[PDB]
């Protein structure tokens, strides 16, 4: 019996911001050529945002347009607020190529596959609910229920639980935090009613809810004025609460503005997909696969699947039994996962992981083929 | 027994060159002033460094010749080379200001620290290894003994392990990548000898190289032209090989450019100080300490030591010992680790743990109070 | 009899604002080091000022607080006005450096003096109405006078005029223009009643007014969403407007943003003090003189003096007593002149020349030796 | 008689390298859209290049790609030379738009006409040679005459007069400047010996040459680099150059960036076509044009020719023969010019007037209808 803490941010986040705005140009790319190639970040600041990198494509695309439509999508329409999209900055220093006229990886690196069964999405109830919670803040501000709210906003889920000899059920909420960007035409005590009210017992599971849960609301006071106005926000700045708040591990790779041909985000997608469907199959109650690849070349250079004690077979045979049902080649993970699809800019918000959508090739698991010594699994 | 996989960078490489400057700037103001607070990132691309962030202080400073200072220091001279200190663009969007230890913790967050007693640096052998074969080549390339060597260089060491019952004994180096720049003037063939004789020989272990090993060197073919010129390079995108390789956790928490104020730094190395005396004092083989913040809130929200069962003392037990011994609060770790410190810019390349530089009190453990039914624990 | 029009704008205006805020910065710089040298341009788009150029001085300065004074003081505080001082972004690209009579002219060049006993400002009084008209629209703006009108403005003033054998006698104002921002709140006829009444009539005297006199008034029809905002603006694009409105000639040298060691502006300003001094002493009805330099060379390369038939003495005679009066080294100029003082912001706006602030050491005439064969010549 | 000044710069000097990369983008926009719409400006720093402005067009255009081909062309391969077309950065802040005779014009503004028989281009001559001087250091640089030179250049040619009844006849060049770039392994020595045999001397009139002629031979000592490093550039700075060499008058109006439908550009070229149609005709020696406009309003709404006592009638008739002959609304200039046409770029450098292209349509003067009684005239 321990407790654990994860958290979450808006898409009013500076820094969250850039990873939408980026994966925005991404899909505007994929949308006319499937197979262009996008390795592009966004900056941003005061009254500024500055998106710089490379794309090869044969798109035509309207980046400073593109970039505009999502700040005002996000909700940033008064300077008030913090920020603009009609009256801001946009810097492209972009560097664009025709490329007019299986693929060995692209570079290096190190990739991370998380699962555990421990809730119905295959991921840590600690973020899950976290996100959520954030998620309904957007809800809030978007429909009315809270008009108050405003777009820059932050979230913590602290939360206790027991581990049955490897297995996670968790108890209680131990503490909460969430600090909310607003207008300056409310009360103190009118936020956190609304709060509560309103977000909190609307997303946080009465079974897990409690009088004896602690509250975090603004503990910084006041919040008007935010936005990226005053902090500097950049792509790939949120790499945890994309992912698994710190539950399994991380391999360094900022997702967002990286098309899927960057192992990066190929990889740890994969990652993902494989101990989904681990968990699935019966083979374990958790797991981490780590996925590792070389520069240039085309195979997966290593590979680990480590199952917490919790994994009835054993991790000798769990390695192989991914390599038979899996092709971790980066060219085909695009095929098979469907990654030369404008689907990316949802992604950049509410985490990669966890969301059932449709087009999330990567969260409906495998079907594996088991040698027959392992036919009895599990629930 | 099982195999992992982490990975390291060069000072060339742009996202650590951005860390670096950084980290510089931060340096140079609590130079002349320690009570500064700076919360800055840098960002580069084709022919460009673009400064972004704020900061604090009363510290007068020149930042364009810090920013070009650093890109000459790391080898940048040419544009031949990929990047030149002396002709490269320098904008500066960041905005200057003028201007206790129970300080409410300035921002809310999630922390790790992490400790092996697999190494004598208390570090993952893997990632110790990754770092150590890049910082050769740096030695190489200064030095003169690889003269054709050129900064922009990448490292990833994959090894064999194996588990005494929670205690990691490494076996030997599976496999082994080095990707680096270097000169139009070498031989490809040329480049696998000095890369083999002069740098994996003389870091690798012989206990743990062998015949076997397989051997990974530029394979992406060609790499003479590279740096900052083609690739975009941001700070805190590096957060992985500036900690513990994927092995612990992460809390997202990019750390070069902020200053000790940030929890998300400061709670990163009283973490790691914690995990390394807890170690030190024999209550376990490894472990991987997590703790948790709240803005505005002084002490540590929530807390969490995740001994992997080699833990003597039973989980609850010692989670006590470590709130009885250490002050959490962000006022305090400044002080006791003396954060106010210019040490922070050669913290940016290499990695921030595992080094035993005198300036980096959060290396050198702590003694902590135990109760007496502990006598005994470990060697 | 003849008709000629000349023109001015505000100092909202973009390529105007940039001029200003250009000189805001080098009197900052004189301010503490008079010894200060500051070539420095200014370039503002949508939403954004972009500082670029060089500056070499020991003064301490904090340039984007510099900037935002001088936005802030020209009225631009709404984003709805179409530029926010407040909330705008500052990029500084500036490169600042600590300093390491008979002296070289600091570039080669070409450069103008004019002036026209026409009006008591020694100047051409289509060129003075023109920038009268717009002064006060800054003070029906700032005053409240007309509260409805906003900074981004411009006008023309197109005159009638007869020539008394090379003196000019005016006649009547033929046609006026005035293109002026404003607030959406106000009707198109209530624009021109308080145009009409509270600028045109007490600025343009009665004796050039009529009935048959010529209105436009925002011919464009509606101006409510302006500035920078729409508009680029660069540094020294009103050089014409900042002198003498085409009546003369130019050398093409932007005066703002350029210390006074810079010939451009040095010799442009000592060059209208010998026009006006040659005037004064009654030696002419109208005067161009015409100054020249080389690089690195201290003497004035050329020399000369366009009387427009005016002149009582004869050309080669008055180019001499030019010569024999003045000491037309830059460096003896600055001296003269008292140009390393912070005068130049205001200098920025409403003209350079005509206008007889103390401040402006070329604006009062000197006394010059003349041959006794010539004591009789003009009132 | 009397001494005149006039100068001119290379295409490699800043100034003048935004002005083509301006006018670079409008001739690719009107390429593929002639009813195109640009206002855009270019500035440069250190090694970067930052484009900003409007375009409303069809066209799809590469920005950065053009840029780069302009710096290239001009010659800047080597950040060794001050700037590198392959490394430098480009920053894109254009708002680019797709597109929703007798036309109001569309700013308000001041513009003119200069035309000298004193030469064959109808220019004056200080201007020519001053700018032929600078068109042969290209020649050389080019061609290889010269190996050692470098693009950023800079002339000046002040020379000696005569008039004889309004009649400017050349007599002497007085004084010459001439301040290039270069190559490190050449001699102070070997320079001057170049310049003066293989450009002053093949450029400059023998007849107007001799052995009293001052020589000024980069006399700011060394200038071995230079270019857009450590000197700011920015559109429309060099407006004499562009023009008339300070002969004439200047409205103010920068010409290159702007499309043909800015009055600015169209009227100075119209005006310049008057000027060269009246001296043509023989009804002066002599002209400056002088046009006016204002804002929404398709006619002129003034016109002055101001002959130097050098026309054979008054000047009220010139006036009207003007007006007879002429359209010079700003819809017809375009057509009657051919000013929709991609012939912008090559304007940029060495002056928009007295260059006899053919696609230069306001170089070949017109045929006017003159009075009967005025059938004696001149030679």
């Amino acid at each position: 019996r321990f407790f654990f803490t994860s958290e979450s941010v808006s898409g009013g986040h500076p820094d969250k911001m850039c990873d939408q705005i980026s994966d925005a140009i991404l899909d505007a790319c994929l949308a006319q050529d499937p197979k262009s190639h996008v390795a592009c970040e966004t900056a941003t600041k005061t009254g500024l945002i500055l998106v710089l990198g490379e794309i090869t494509t044969n798109a035509v695309i309207d980046i400073p347009k593109i970039v505009r439509g999502v700040v005002k999508s996000i909700g940033y329409d008064d300077t008030n607020k913090g920020f603009d999209y009609q009256t801001c900055s946009v810097l492209s220093c972009v560097e664009q190529q025709s490329q007019d006229i299986d693929i060995g990886a692209g570079d290096q690196g190190i990739m991370f596959g998380y699962a555990t069964d421990e809730s119905k999405e295959m991921m840590p109830l600690t973020h899950v609910l976290s996100t959520k919670l954030i998620l309904r803040l957007q809800e809030c501000r978007e429909k009315g229920i809270l008009p108050w709210l405003r777009p820059d906003s932050k979230s913590q889920v602290t939360l206790e639980y027991e581990e049955v000899e490897g297995h996670l059920k968790p108890i209680r909420v131990h503490t909460i935090v969430i600090s909310t960007q607003h207008a300056d035409n409310v009360s103190n005590e009118e936020i956190a009613k609304g709060l509560e009210e309103e977000v909190t017992q609307k997303v946080i599971p009465k079974e897990l809810m409690d009088d004896k849960m602690l509250r975090y609301y603004n503990p910084s006071g006041r919040f008007v004025i935010g936005g990226p106005m005053g902090d500097a926000g950049l792509t790939g700045r949120k790499i945890i609460v994309d992912t698994y708040g710190g539950w399994g591990a991380h391999g360094g790779g900022a997702f967002s503005g990286k098309d899927s041909s960057k192992v990066d985000r190929s990889g740890a997608y994969c990652a993902r997909w494989i101990a989904k469907s681990l968990v699935h199959a019966g083979l374990c109650h958790r797991v981490l696969v780590q996925l590792s690849y070389a520069i240039g070349v085309s195979h997966p250079l290593s590979i680990n699947v480590n199952t917490y004690g919790t994994g009835i077979c054993d991790e000798s045979i769990l390695v192989d039994i991914v390599n038979k049902n899996f092709d971790m080649r980066p060219g085909m993970i695009i095929k098979e996962l469907g990654l030369t699809r404008p689907i990316f800019q949802k992604t950049a918000v509410g985490g990669h992981f966890g969301r059932n959508d449709p087009d999330f090739k990567w969260e409906f698991p495998k079907e594996l083929e088991i040698p027959a010594e392992l036919k009895p699994k599990l629930l």
